[PDB]
């Protein structure tokens, strides 16, 4: 879709900020998980 595109397909370099986005996202998911999700250590 952009330009340079060529591999890492398009519909990711104006997403690759929802890619990065996603992954900060599902970062903070799984670090919430992590911090929610309390171990049965007490």
């Amino acid at each position: 879709g952009q330009e340079t595109r060529a591999g890492v397909v398009h519909g990711a370099i104006g997403g690759a900020g929802v890619t990065a986005l996603l992954a900060l996202c599902l970062c903070l998911i799984f670090f919430i998980v992590k911090t929610h999700r309390r171990k049965a250590a007490r």
